[PDB]
């Protein structure tokens, strides 16, 4: 198994980010938010939040904690495509700490299943 | 950020295994059990474990649930080098869900801190 078909068979939800936005995932990513690749390929997390303001708002939760710790965990309530709610748990780590939201290796796991 | 930088600076641990063997690993997966890559690489899962017997005991839980399934999740307790036993969340998928102890790709995440909710 080479990096890139870890990447792509993972059990979790897993992102290549830049800026908040969703360079690369994986099905599994796909999955979790009923969807196909193709939906989140060059598409802004905010879209995967309940709503912009939660985007934000979470936002600024992470950078002081990325910033202070080099990476970042929570539970948080996420959005699938059609509008179901259901709690997630996400992990983060900037590739640059004082970067917090800039490129990032990012998990997402349905914690409802 | 190419696959290869993606899997060594995960937030988790990862794992490439063949056989319950840990063919590579990141170094996240490394600091969960308190030890250097170098010492995990070509290192047998049964060595992270309580015991032997659980080793097997969880080999044999893994087994149903994945081939049946395809994917695998649960929390149990593993063993860091030194001894100091801690709650992990594992998730795994196999190359072949009826193969489903042999190569695959494996996370583990240690559930020691305080779970921030955003
Ligand atoms: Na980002
Ligand atoms: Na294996």
């Amino acid at each position: 198994i080479d990096y890139k078909t870890a990447f792509h068979l993972a059990p979790i939800g897993l992102v290549l980010s830049r800026d908040r936005v969703i360079e690369d995932c994986n099905d599994e990513l796909a999955a979790i938010f009923r969807c196909a690749r193709a939906d989140l390929i060059g598409r802004s997390f905010e879209v995967l939040y309940p709503s912009s303001d939660e985007f934000e708002r979470i936002g600024e939760r992470i950078s002081p904690v990325m910033i202070a710790h080099g990476s970042y965990a929570d539970d948080r309530i996420m959005k699938r495509a059609g509008g179901e709610l259901f709690w997630c748990h996400v992990t983060g780590r900037a590739l640059d700490r004082t970067a917090p939201l800039a490129a990032g290796v990012w998990t997402f796991e349905d914690l409802s299943a």
